[PDB]
């Protein structure tokens, strides 16, 4: 009742992040995601990155094969690293709209609010994982 | 760094959620909430499914289809205006969801509404607003 209106506001507010997020940084969230794993902690497989970032096959070779197309990644039993054109883009020599972007994002919620959103939406999904039957 | 991650763990929780409430409630979340809000407030117009639901004209069409294809829902033409059409739940509908559900659909109902208290779940959507309005007001 009160409680599938809360999942179905959750889904209208993912569709509306998505699109902004696309629209204003270039990249999708998911491969945006993909991009800051292999900057942080990079070369890693496939496989790793599936688990990590909670896709199915299908779904990362679509994500990586977009990436390596424009530039962001390579790939040569397959590891994947992020190319200069990616570190460059997201780290060391972001343009100043991704700068502005990127510095206006972090300051829209504290850490206390972002961490409780955060606490109550593994709350939510463990409690839906552990649903009867 | 920090607020991409939410965003993401946001996606892919919605993925995880959509798929979990289609298996365990055999209806998807946004057909689900048509039949809700129509087993509530009917007749309404398909336009006013879009504002409610916040999706195009052609998303709704797909879910109207489907739902009256499994007579969950009907499309009915008002006696003194023929040209206006109104959407209607069915018999089926009301038994489904609310009159006689399934001993596992009123169990998921239940356990369910016993996840949040009405505290969390309000300063959760409370924080989804202000993050909505704050990715709205970003610059150009």
């Amino acid at each position: 009742q009160e409680m599938e209106d809360l999942l179905y506001r959750l889904k209208v507010a993912d569709e509306t992040i998505s699109n902004l997020f696309e629209k204003q940084l270039g990249i999708s969230l998911t491969r945006y995601s993909i991009l800051q794993t292999l900057l942080k902690d990079a070369p890693l497989h496939q496989l790793a990155l599936q688990e990590r970032l909670q896709i199915d096959r299908a779904a990362v070779t679509r994500h990586l094969k977009l990436l390596e197309e424009s530039g962001y990644i390579i790939r040569k039993e397959v590891l994947v690293w992020p190319t200069e054109q990616a570190r460059e883009a997201l780290i060391t020599n972001p343009s100043a709209h991704h700068q502005a972007i990127k510095t206006s994002m972090n300051q829209i919620l504290t850490v206390e609010e972002s961490e409780q959103f955060l606490a109550t939406l593994d709350k939510l999904l463990i409690g839906l994982q552990n649903l009867p039957i």
